[PDB]
């Protein structure tokens, strides 16, 4: 109903990793827009990284950092 919706990540990093620098993180629904949910997290060096939901380890990142 609105086009507020934006996929600010057009790619995202299937492959596994760990940084230990991150501090805090945003998730951005996908709506009608965009099809697949985007992650995002921040380094403590003010950093972006955007994960893929739909990887494993990406869950991980959330569930453990949260």
């Amino acid at each position: 109903s609105a086009k507020e919706l934006r996929c600010q990540c057009i790619k995202t990093y299937s492959k596994p990793f760990h940084p230990k620098f991150i501090k805090e993180l945003r998730v951005i629904e996908s709506g009608p827009h965009c099809a697949n949910t985007e992650i995002i997290v921040k380094l403590s060096d003010g950093r972006e990284l955007c994960l893929d939901p739909k990887e494993n380890w990406v869950q991980r990142v959330v569930e453990k950092f949260l």
